[PDB]
């Protein structure tokens, strides 16, 4: 997260992270077993840990569950990043509490000019590598598709959204893959690409989870 502010412990409890010997990418929890993450965070033996804010200090909320299932949606493609969208299976249960709690799947899409929060522990500099301690956040709008197809000439699908801010400065980075967009309380995005990280004429691309509601239950139902 560039040009963002520290959440505070444990504010955003649907936020996990992925990790592979580091944290990698983010993830959103949606149930005390499920995880909704990025088709292009997919590795072996993912770990996911929940309840973390400074991520390199054991704070005592923290919970350490293993990857038992990892689906990728069965029409990804990593050359164009289009449904860029993974289910994560828990080996345990999470213990949901204040601490650790689940986001709700949208009903209807989101709407241009929506704001939402994006958070995530990845980089927070544009041209350079800074890593935070602590989980960060962004308050940023869905923009128009128009926005967004002029700033991506040829690359926006009907699966993706821009958010952020045209001027640069403030967006998510590398890092944040995975991550939550949460716009009224409803998981809208995830963090998924970008032309660098901030730059002018350059928003964030999110994956659009309201096209993929009925994927993510019956995938539930059938693992
Ligand atoms: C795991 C996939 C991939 C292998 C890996 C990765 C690492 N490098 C090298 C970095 C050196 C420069 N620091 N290249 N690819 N990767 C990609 C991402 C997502 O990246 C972005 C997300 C959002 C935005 C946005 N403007 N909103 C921008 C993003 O990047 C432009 N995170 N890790
Ligand atoms: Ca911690």
């Amino acid at each position: 997260i560039v040009g963002g502010y520290t959440c505070g412990a444990n504010t955003v409890p649907y936020q996990v992270s992925l990790n592979s010997g580091y944290h990698f990418c983010g993830g959103s929890l949606i149930n005390s077993q499920w995880v909704v993450s990025a088709a292009h965070c997919y590795k072996s033996g993912i770990q996911v840990r929940l309840g973390e804010d400074n991520i390199n200090v054991v704070e005592g909320n923290e919970q350490f569950i293993s990857a038992s299932k990892s689906i990728v949606h069965p029409s990804y493609n990593s050359n164009t990043l289009n449904n860029d969208i993974m289910l994560i299976k828990l080996k345990s249960a999470a213990s949901l509490n204040s601490r650790v709690a689940s986001i709700s799947l949208p009903t209807s899409c989101a709407s241009a000019g929506t704001q939402c929060l994006i958070s995530g522990w990845g980089n927070t500099k544009s041209s350079g590598t800074s890593y935070p301690d602590v989980l960060k956040c962004l308050k940023a709008p869905i923009l128009s598709d128009s926005s967004c197809k002029s700033a991506y000439p040829g690359q926006i699908t009907s699966n993706m959204f821009c958010a952020g801010y045209l001027e640069g400065g403030k967006d998510s980075c590398q890092g944040d893959s995975g991550g939550p967009v949460v716009c009224s309380g409803k998981l809208q995005g995830i963090v998924s690409w970008g032309s660098g990280c901030a730059q002018k004429n350059k928003p964030g691309v999110y994956t659009k989870v309201c096209n993929y509601v009925s994927w993510i239950k019956q995938t539930i139902a059938s693992n």
